[PDB]
């Protein structure tokens, strides 16, 4: 609506708010673009810290965390939606391409929710499934090996949770 903050208004807020607000609006973002938006005043060590609080690494790009889109209060409990979306996001760490029917079969969620999860980080491609919306960011990955390894361990934790509640493979 009309209640959107301009970038100059955004840049007067605490750094944690800027990153949260940007990522919730723009759900997928390359790190270098986030740095550009926040402006030349900010240091990247603080942004590397801040982005991991609110987003996960996917294909070298940053994707806003599910609990930001679906906070604990939508008649479906927020944790059920978070789990479904986290599954989709997990699938995209494995591959740029995701088959909608596999998401429906595994999450057993409503077709509207499955579409909601996919369409805000991917677009359907004719006869090939849903393709993650940003290209693989090989440059961020090359330049931040420590963060990439950490994020891969965090995904290890998330996948273990998903394997407990869902029936993967
Ligand atoms: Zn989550
Ligand atoms: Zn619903
Ligand atoms: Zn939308
Ligand atoms: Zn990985």
């Amino acid at each position: 609506p009309s209640n959107v903050l301009s970038m100059a208004q955004l840049r007067t807020l605490p750094l944690a708010d800027q990153i949260k607000i940007l990522m919730k609006n723009v759900k997928v973002m390359p790190f270098a673009n986030l740095m550009s938006l926040l402006g030349p005043s900010i240091d990247s060590v603080a942004v590397l810290r801040g982005i991991q609080k609110v987003a996960m690494l996917v294909q070298g790009n940053w994707v806003v965390k599910s609990d930001i889109l679906y906070p604990k209060d939508s008649g479906v409990p927020a944790e059920v939606l978070c789990r479904g979306r986290d599954f989709v996001m997990w699938k995209f760490t494995q591959s740029r391409w995701v088959v909608r029917k596999e998401v429906a079969t595994v999450t057993k969620l409503c077709a509207e929710d499955v579409k909601d999860f996919l369409e805000h980080m991917a677009v359907v491609r004719i006869n090939k499934g849903w393709e993650f919306i940003l290209p693989y960011d090989g440059e961020f990955i090359k330049k931040h090996p420590d963060v990439v390894q950490r994020q891969h361990m965090l995904w290890t934790g998330i996948q273990a949770k998903l394997e407990k509640v869902y029936n993967l493979v």
